[PDB]
Formats: C-alpha cells, sequence, structure tokens
C-alpha cells in the first residue's frame, strides 16, 4: 500500500516529465532567435 511512485488518475505529471526530458535537452541550447 505506497502511492510515492503510482500516480492516481490524474497522470499529469506523466506528460510533464516526458516532454519535459527531451524539452531539458534543448533548454541547455535554447534557440537564440526572437
Amino acid at each position: 500500500m505506497n502511492k510515492k511512485n503510482i500516480l492516481p488518475q490524474q497522470g499529469q505529471p506523466v506528460i510533464r516529465l516526458t516532454a519535459g526530458q527531451l524539452s531539458s535537452q534543448l533548454a541547455e541550447l535554447s534557440e537564440e532567435a526572437l
């Protein structure tokens, strides 16, 4: 009976983490163009 890594019906942070990891490898090399 644990809910530390087992997310509920939410799964919201599972979508942030996903695109988050990829958007992280780019952050370092943030595109300088505005």
